[PDB]
């Protein structure tokens, strides 16, 4: 079995998840709808080519049973129809994820600017853990409660890394004890951009993937998904190529296309604490 | 071919259907859309029947390419989620109906009582026959512009829709695939109405009705071929006097529903008998 502690790394970690991921996604209110230069002209071609790889469907499903559908339109400005949305959705996400690592006994202990330089770094890692959670692999959709993301028209979107990612995860069939030691592990990296206490945050990291290769050993003996927590590493090494690829994508389509919230500005790049107002209020309560 | 006087008849309708008639719906604007979110059982058990009747879904194109649709709920208060947009749909087709009128010779001519009698009478008709132009039989929709209207997928199918009259006459209406002038000489024939409740002028309107249709079969005579358009005339005469019955039973069925949830606009609450009809008297004022 599992130790003492291990059991209740387990246990905090589940109750975080479940205090702070709001997967009925029920208090996630006034968000933005849509329909609701030589120097610019040339960073829009690798714009055009970053937007049209991620394509969905919006589908907002009322009360009552009726269902409003946003179908994108074909590609001028009409291809960042959807960003104000994503921001609001991405920015929500965050919030959720930040309250996530605030009630970490671990991750509470740490400086205020290493907690602000993981949150950092892991931001986006952790949020696609979350949204993968949601994710139907059958239909292409994320389901967010009374929210929808359809992929629109596989080889094809299987080429695109994030996809690859969702689908690729989703086939390992995870419980929920390993997707927040995903998180965990993803949130202690040592090596994210302005770590100062690095040898510490790599002892943290390798006390929630050593639970994690117990927990897998303690509950999982079916072959079905041998050498399963080396794959999960695995998946966890790939999305932190997929991170700086996207993050990438985001700064060339603000560049040009302002429109990050606040909060997701301090997120990127867009002297640690100043820089970081509003993490370093969030990070207080 | 045709006399003179029906020719300039013909081409006074078709004048008057030009220019009161927005075929792409580019000033319908402003309208309202629904949210992102003992014996009173017995009205609702038969408005929850009569509402049940037309299950369409809304479709709006935005100008850069996107399309926003709207699939209403499964039957509370939900089944009236399109009747604000309906009521406005129809207040400004009945204006357009109004000023097609009002641009018609015989008809400014008439007293204003018999004016109003019938516009209250044929309004319906006269919109329903200038949905009929934008509805596409093959896919079940009324295409109004970036507006767009569509029966929904039901498991019974085409032969579904044919159990309501009103979409059993646009399905046979489209399919006698009728011309721009005979389309505007129904609209005529059915404005023109002698036995209207509240017409005066029984004689004259029945005199006016006669030489419209008169005119519509002559013109079917001179335009189309002899062989197999023998009773498209006596077709048309019977399809406006089924859709006089279509009338009488969906005007019976908004007064049920506005009797339990009011929606009509200003407008149509003269319409419908809901001084008497002061907006109606300004309109035809001006
Ligand atoms: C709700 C389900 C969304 C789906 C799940 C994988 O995926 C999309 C589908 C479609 C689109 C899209 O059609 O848009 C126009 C965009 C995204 N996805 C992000 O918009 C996005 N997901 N994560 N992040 C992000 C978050 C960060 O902090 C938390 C930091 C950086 C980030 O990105 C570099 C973003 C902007
Ligand atoms: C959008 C147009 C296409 C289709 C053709 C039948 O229309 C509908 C589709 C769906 C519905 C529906 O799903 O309902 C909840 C209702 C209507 N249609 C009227 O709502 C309506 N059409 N004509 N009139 C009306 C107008 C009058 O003066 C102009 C006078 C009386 C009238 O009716 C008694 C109404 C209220």
């Amino acid at each position: 079995g599992l130790t003492e502690e291990q059991r209740m790394m387990i246990r905090e970690l589940m109750d975080a998840q479940m205090k702070t991921f709001d997967t009925t996604f029920s208090h996630f209110k006034n968000f933005r709808l849509p329909g609701v230069s030589r120097e610019e002209a040339a960073k829009w071609s690798q714009v055009r080519k970053d937007l049209c790889s991620l394509k969905v469907s919006l589908q907002l499903r009322g009360e009552d049973g009726s269902v409003w559908n946003y179908k994108p339109p074909a590609d001028g400005k009409e291809i960042f129809s959807l960003l104000p949305h994503m921001a609001d959705m991405s920015t929500y996400m965050f919030k959720g994820i930040i309250s996530f690592a605030k009630v970490i006994s671990y991750f509470r202990d740490l400086p205020i600017e290493d907690q602000i330089s993981l949150l950092k770094g892991a931001a986006f890692e952790l949020c696609q853990l979350r949204f993968n959670t949601v994710f139907n692999a059958e239909t292409g959709t994320w389901e967010c409660g009374r929210l929808s993301y359809c992929l629109e028209d596989f080889q094809q979107l299987l080429l695109e890394p994030m996809l690859k990612f969702h689908y690729m995860l989703k086939k390992l069939q995870l419980h929920e004890e390993e997707y927040v030691l995903m998180q965990a592990i993803s949130l202690f990296s040592p090596d994210r951009p302005g770590v100062l206490q690095h040898r510490v945050v790599d002892q943290l990291q390798e006390q929630f993937a050593i639970t994690l290769k117990s927990y897998i050993e303690c509950n999982r003996p079916q072959p079905a998904h041998r050498f399963l927590f080396l794959k999960i590493m695995a998946m966890l090494t790939e999305l932190r190529s997929i991170n700086a690829q996207h993050t990438q994508r985001l700064l060339r389509i603000q560049d040009i296309h302002p429109f990050a919230t606040p909060l997701m500005q301090e997120l990127f790049g867009i002297s640690l604490t100043e820089r970081h107002k509003i993490l370093h209020r969030l990070l207080q309560e």
